[PDB]
């Protein structure tokens, strides 16, 4: 029954179904080998690692009574989502026609691959079912994937920082599945859709470790030690900057002045996200500023004005506002990548080889989130109803202690 | 007076004894000698470091009236511990048969040490005094360090994640302590005994760093840079594929297919503790996926009907059901590895071995609880009463913003 | 109006002000240069950058109704100051008389000057607006930045950790400030001037991260590896002692001998300020046992005695206790330093600079704090009345799901 949100078969079967397949795959394909890339490489991967699980799985606590599900069903997506891509990103490197050699530079791209995933899961936050957030992640990893490939491998196009193979893809592609999962009576659970005080420092502490291991986000995959050098600066320079212009910009558009935390907790992360593709590239820091400097604004002009616009005139339902954090930043990073490597003729085919990548990524979120979208649509995966979203209680226990 | 819980006298006493000591037998057998251990090997330290104070701290906060205790006491207990474990480890490693020379590898074998003390407090927690943990810790140091001895020198086991040394260990001390402890009244805390919306989501700070970091607690002891980048990338399959399988069972074995937020706060943790011994051996990653899933399973399905009738039938109070995290799971890491490593009559040899690491771990467990348990039954320490579980009050200033 | 707390056309421009100003400087001034520092540089610095802005940040949500200001206000001024930091100090290090060259070095510092910004905020938390703030931090990063000129270059003297140069600097500046401010009916604020149990587990998040990550605090820019070494472990030591004498006083100090959270929150820590300058120095750890003993007990005291005795008699409101922190173990730090430095005629001439360098310090510190008391004590800043300290409500939208 579609009204029928009880997962005791549903969800232990696509758990165990989709673990037994991981474990199958292992066994035929991922081998091991036999100073180290563990040393040198091991804390990027443990940075990026942090904020797939912790930046991103407290960041959408915000929600009052949906913060056991951000967190829990961001971890539950991650830990199926980083299995599946070393696969799927293996796939595209075997060795011996067959083997997926692993080493921790496979861990850190798999988590790459799901950070883009969390990204998506941002747009449906509250109003998807766990079965339903396993299936996304086992397309949009798959999507992830053949984008990347298609991006870095045949178009030979340079993006360190994912603004466009993680924000722009993960963002669009989210988008496009809220849309086709669009619900025309969401204002029945809009007295769930906000935060209560304790939520929203919850929330802080996602913000907090997205916004300090940036820098190691957007230089890990970076080749020569002094473009990693650089990445690094350039996106702490950048974030920087964003929480300077999301503040001003909070308080300038509030009648009072007053802030607001939805401001804080994201938009002060859209330097990040928008310096991914350049952050290797610029070679002063001033640039880094500058890009920090528009993207709190535009980011925080977004969430303001955007977000209502789009949901009331468009019928996107963006929870977590991922179209000014992701989506916008990461189109921004992907054109300041563009201009940034373009700055002889081979500089400006690269330039139009980077807008190549951006175009494809938009093409692949579209066509992939239609697709996906329209699996999800069947009411088949014990999704809740417009009045019970945003609502812990439909799939968890709750505390002995309240009740 | 046994109804005493005014520590003004008592705990100011035990704690000054204890650093004055400290302070003694720091001065006149711990020295410093006069690329670099630190470099490769701080990091490591570092993240084991987190897990001690934040992962085990932060996990025990659940407890909707307990969470000053859990998270202070953890940070107490663990202050004392890693001096004394640094002296008492270090005495098996005289140098001069009296210096015991401090680096970096000495800081991590002492944080390993507390984390089995962290283990053992998760059975007690909630029913002991500052005053008995500290005793605990005394202790506990003292037998975790023979055990090790015995197991790493005279038997020349394996064990680099602690699946014996720190899990079974911890476990099965702390669950002999709390039998020796056991209260026959403890229903009348019962309405403590459990977590509110907030105190769950402070749970979660502690088992994501826990998970996360994970991989460098098995892996930081690994000898050569090859077994510890196996080491490292077995935990975290192990881990993956115990999440998918904790949340399978959880829902599972709810009758509205709802998932518990114990489940998800512990039982995810299980794949880690059981390749403790086997993650630097296991030669591929398949195995690590397997081991996870049946742990995520077996974990589960303790929580849910062992922990309740071993307390019922066999008189054993676990509050944090350590013994369906660390116990179990590691006692199949211990067997795991005695397997993994037989797999000619040198191997075989090693694998017997690794099986009599376990025994004599067990029967150090055993013993040592109960003299422990009965020093802790004595009336002298403040514990509190039957009625009086699992209560910041008894110990703590409450906020004046409350009262 | 000195009522007007409405920030709508100042706070804006004050943060684009400054921003733009930042552009322009790092345009003309700030470069990049064209194994690596980063490697091994880089984890340090990520280190303290968690200290800054976890640290610091958790730390101050003690305040029941300030959670957002604290941690928000804490990301506001170290985004800025990070910034101005890098040029301040850069500029006592031109390349050809006009290029600021950044790396990784000078990202750590840019971090550790704005952490005796955040220090000084410690005093001042909850009665000064987000403008003040940024006024603060833009002469504060300067005067730090002299004062480190005079100690460092011109008197040569040693202090890897920063017990004068960041703790007794920024305890004394943000003493001298809040004296200036002294507010004569703050008692009409004092419901809020407190904690609730929940705001109390958020702030352990700041404490801990704060004590776990000390030791690299300590060590970061300790130049030889083997000072480096030493200071980390010097450091551990230090701290751990500090925390049991911390927790023997507090319960010694209760009538109840009961636990306080304001003592395990900030005295804990005191045993890390202490030996900021003498941790790379000495050769011995049982001397930093002894300091963090001290140091303990003395901060526990200052909290207890001192903290309500200067702001009875001496008219000094410090929100955060900061001179039990940071100010008396600073000055404590400094004094051990220079006996350790002593420890030829050359040692002896080390040990009398080092004391200079300490009177330095705090000259600058009540010098600078007077001139930036009296502008900060202005009308202009939209700062609160003497009843609407340490509310939130003031400079934020609170969340629609409380209102
Ligand atoms: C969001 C759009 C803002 C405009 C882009 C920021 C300016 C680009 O930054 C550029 O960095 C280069 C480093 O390679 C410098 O050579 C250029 O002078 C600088 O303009
Ligand atoms: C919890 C018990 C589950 C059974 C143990 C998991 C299987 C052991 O894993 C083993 O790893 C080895 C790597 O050295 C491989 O050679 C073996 O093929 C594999 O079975
Ligand atoms: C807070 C004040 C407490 C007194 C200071 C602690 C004692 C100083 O520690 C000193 O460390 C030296 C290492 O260089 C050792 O040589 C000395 O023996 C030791 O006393």
């Amino acid at each position: 029954s579609a009204w029928n949100t009880n997962l005791r078969w549903r969800l232990p079967l696509t758990c165990l179904l989709l673990q037994v397949i991981m474990v199958i795959l292992f066994g035929v394909f991922v081998r091991y080998d036999f100073e180290n890339e563990f040393y040198y490489r091991y804390p990027s991967f443990q940075d990026v690692h942090v904020m797939v699980f912790v930046g991103f799985g407290f960041l959408m606590t915000f929600l009052q009574r949906y913060g056991f599900s951000a967190v829990g069903f961001n971890f539950l997506l991650a830990a199926f989502g980083i299995q599946w891509a070393l696969l799927m990103q293996g796939w595209f490197h075997f060795l011996q026609d067959r083997y997926i050699v692993v080493g921790v530079e496979n861990l850190i791209n798999a988590d790459f691959c799901v950070a883009s995933v969390c990204v998506a899961f941002g747009a449906v936050l509250g109003k998807v079912s766990p079965i339903q957030l396993l299936i996304m992640t086992f397309f949009q990893v798959t999507l992830f994937a053949v984008n990347e490939f298609i991006l870095l491998n045949l178009l030979k196009v340079k993006d360190a920082g994912g603004s466009m193979t993680i924000h722009t893809f993960g963002a669009y592609f989210g988008l496009t599945v809220t849309r086709i999962l669009y619900r025309r009576n969401l204002e029945q659970s809009k007295e769930r859709q906000n935060s209560v005080y304790q939520s929203d420092l919850f929330a802080m502490i996602g913000t907090l470790f997205l916004w300090m291991y940036w820098p190691s986000f957007n230089s890990a995959i970076s080749y020569h030690g002094d473009s990693q050098h650089r990445a690094a600066i350039n996106t702490y320079c950048s974030l920087a900057a964003c929480v300077l212009t999301s503040v001003a910009i909070s308080s300038a558009l509030h009648k009072k002045g007053k802030l607001d935390m939805v401001h804080i907790q994201n938009a002060t992360l859209a330097g990040g996200v928008a310096v991914g593709t350049a952050a290797e590239m610029m070679l002063m820091p001033y640039g880094a500023l500058i890009i920090g400097f528009v993207c709190g604004i535009i980011s925080t002009l977004g969430f303001v004005y955007l977000t209502p616009f789009l949901e009331s005139r468009l019928h996107i339902q963006d929870t977590c506002g991922i179209n000014n954090l992701h989506g916008i930043p990461g189109i921004i990073g992907g054109i300041v990548g563009a201009v940034t490597a373009a700055s002889d003729w081979t500089a400006r085919t690269q330039g139009k080889f980077q807008i190549y990548g951006l175009l494809v990524t938009l093409a692949m979120a579209l066509m992939g989130g239609i697709i996906v979208g329209l699996i999800l649509r069947l009411p088949f995966w014990g999704q809740p109803s417009d009045e019970n979203c945003f609502e812990d209680a439909v799939y968890w226990e709750m505390p002995e202690g309240n009740s």
